[PDB]
């Protein structure tokens, strides 16, 4: 048929995930490609940043690799994966190109090349779990992940990457090898060529400075960086110029090269082959073993099941995760404080205490623990704390009841007039 | 001679905070302004996005408000707060303009106007606590907070804003009133005037869609929005055009209007008075009471002390907070499970168990609890879990010791040949 985009991972309105297995099998399990070792290319990152648009230039290269003018006719619209302006997301879930490219590597290996376009993270219809699942799955599956960013590499960008890739790691078999392979920090609309040049060399210098870990660097800064180094075998950076305001703002813009700034085009022609030339095609490795298209379908199915289940922790926002953490820790301290004090009163090495006195002491101790809990400043504040405080009181009462039984076993009664 | 930027909040290299009290007092405690009700304007948001640049135009408006041509001579460079290109942060901590502007409000009140320029969030030398502190403090002190965004309002931006404002709330007196007043979402380089027009009306429609809370919207989406509605009295949005590639890109660019796109200038001229015209100047209110410059210095000192201490919870990244949350919860379940099983064996209502048998049962139960803990998938893995597992085992052992004493108190010994 006509080659086209195929929706492979579907994100439902209830935030669940479906894999189109029939469609996936039709593409990767064909007699022509199934036994071929696979190269998987993905682009991922914040929504509305020209991921699909870039991927469509990648397509022109994959088809027209032989011509020096692979970049295309200057009056020809850009087609393939769906891309457009407007502030609302276009690409959802994960889609792959229906035509698998067969390329000869400089070592004589004929390999299969798969292209993946992904739903941008942090759009306004998505839970953090949605964004994390999409990003993770694309990372786990691709051998080359193009991490698409706007203008700069900010600390929050590194943190998002850490979280999303951590979510991918959780769903994977444990290994001594790094989980993933090639990672590319593609910086769109890089504005400072006078400081770091456009392209890969300026990019590399820019990334080495930004990902640098040093002795006097605060641990929080060190850790997010070390995490990224530990995840990927090869990490690079490419600085791309702004493509011009027509591309950005013009509702009629169709993707014709005649409308794009020449400096952008010059760098794009460097970028794509740098990604996709035969010598650059990273064959997918899982657990240090090269994977075929057939094998990739089997891992895709297995990973998706894990994300469909409930074994993994839910990805959470900073506020939500910190508030929970603050409350859980405070409950533990408060309860433990109660336990220690009751031990001094009716531990096994302590005498029988009259039940009315034991009750008075318990009410006092419980109250001290509640005040202790109330007094700790936590995010989410008191409202968020409510179920935790009630949990604290409910758990202290369970302990008290256990203590009542211990104390009663020492009961002394003397009859006296 | 005279006026210039003054560093008021200093962030040290060890990530501690110092207030320049002498400098603050010299400006806000002067006889001319100390007893005046105060309007405090702040710009805050991601680093390297033109906050200081914008603020310098605010300065032009503040000085030249009377002239219709306040925006300035087209050949005049932009000065005041320090602004520049390059990928490394410029503004650190918080600085204020040395000259407090005295303006008559249309109701006859003469008020004092203060401008605050802030260190951008998420730079590569800052902990999350550094950024949260800067953002929170600027929000707590300002009556008008300009939230500076690039291109769009993404879900992560709303999450950052929720966290930072929560960090501010934690340091403030309990109140029934909303903690803050005016918040402005200023979107720089808005790319879709064909969808939502440049300026406040387009901004307003875009923001009402983006901050909208509905019945069928996932709770995670609802909650970050409700939090924002709850924090601020008046929330608005302004969509600003790209100022042109020269402004973004030219190392020689000086802030001269002749180098700036006319549509940007057209919109800038609307934006500033919309923020700062006499009718718009929001008097700072804390706990529903209007504040003078004298009072503002006092709240500034009081809030900063809280951030210098350790009563507040530490802001943490998604991974760090979620990983801690996962581990704390798993320890409580695992420990609670051990406790319940031991109760069935040596609760107060249970007969004496020979210590060798009690020991065997304890080792079995502890082991079941450890496996339960190890079986729960957590961010990020065993590495992060190590201290928690050790805490779990160590806490179970404490419990066991309490049970040994309970059991010994029921000891039965019979002498027999
Ligand atoms: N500012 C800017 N806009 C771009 C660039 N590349 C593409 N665009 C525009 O970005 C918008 C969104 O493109 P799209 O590929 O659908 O974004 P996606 O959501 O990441 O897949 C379109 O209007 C493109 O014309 C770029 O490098 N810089
Ligand atoms: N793309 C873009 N660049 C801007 C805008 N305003 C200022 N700039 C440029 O942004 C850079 C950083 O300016 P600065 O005010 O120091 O950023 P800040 O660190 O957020 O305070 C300078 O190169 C300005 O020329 C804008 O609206 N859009
Ligand atoms: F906003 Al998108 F693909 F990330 F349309
Ligand atoms: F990067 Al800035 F003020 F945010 F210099
Ligand atoms: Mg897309
Ligand atoms: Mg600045």
């Amino acid at each position: 048929k006509k080659a086209g985009p195929v929706q492979v991972l579907i994100v439902k309105d209830d935030h669940s995930f479906e894999l189109d297995e029939t469609a996936l099998n039709r593409i990767l399990l064909s007699e022509a490609v199934r036994d071929k070792e696979v190269v998987a290319v993905s682009v991922a990152g914040a929504f509305r940043k020209g991921k699909s648009f870039l991927m469509d230039f990648m397509l022109r290269y994959m088809y027209n690799q032989e011509s020096v003018d692979w970049v295309g006719d200057y009056n020809e619209p850009l087609t393939g994966f769906s891309w457009r302006g407007g502030s609302e997301r276009e690409t959802t879930g994960i889609q792959i190109w229906s035509e698998i490219f067969l390329i000869n590597k400089p070592d004589g290996k004929k390999v299969a090349v798969l292209l993946m376009d992904t739903q941008g993270t942090f759009d306004s219809q998505s839970t953090l779990r949605d964004s994390a699942t999409v990003f993770a799955l694309s990372t786990m599956i691709s051998s080359i992940q193009v991490y698409n960013l706007s203008q700069n590499v900010q600390e929050d960008d590194l943190q998002h990457l850490q979280l999303f890739t951590e979510y991918g790691r959780l769903a994977m078999e444990e290994t001594f090898l790094k989980p993933f392979q090639s990672l590319i920090f593609l910086v769109r609309d890089w504005s400072f060529p006078y400081e770091f040049s456009y392209g890969a060399d300026g990019g590399a210098k820019f990334l080495e400075k930004r990902l640098k870990v040093s002795g006097n660097q605060h641990e929080e800064l060190q850790n997010v960086r070390k995490h990224i180094h530990s995840c990927f075998t090869n990490i690079s950076c490419f600085l791309l110029p702004h493509p011009g305001l027509k591309v950005a703002t013009n509702p009629n813009f169709d993707g014709k090269l005649k409308e794009i700034d020449d400096e952008f085009i010059k760098n794009l022609k460097i970028l794509i082959p740098w990604l996709l030339s035969p010598e650059s095609l990273d064959i997918k490795e899982i657990n240090g073993n090269k994977i075929t298209c057939r094998g990739l379908v089997e891992y895709f199915k297995a990973y998706i099941k894990i994300y469909q289940g409930e074994e993994l922790p839910h990805p959470k926002s900073m506020l939500q995760a910190t508030a929970e953490a603050n409350n859980l820790a405070a409950v533990a301290t408060a309860k433990d404080t109660y336990n220690k004090k009751m031990e001094e009163i009716c531990g096994g090495d302590k005498p029988f205490l009259a039940p009315n006195d034991l009750q008075t002491k318990h009410l006092q101790l419980k109250e001290e623990s509640v005040k202790l809990f109330r007094g700790v400043k936590k995010m989410g504040g008191e409202e968020f704390s409510r179920r935790y405080l009630q949990q604290l009181e409910s758990e202290i009462d369970e302990l008290y009841i256990q203590y009542i039984k211990h104390n009663d076993s020492k009961t002394i009664f003397h009859a006296a007039r």
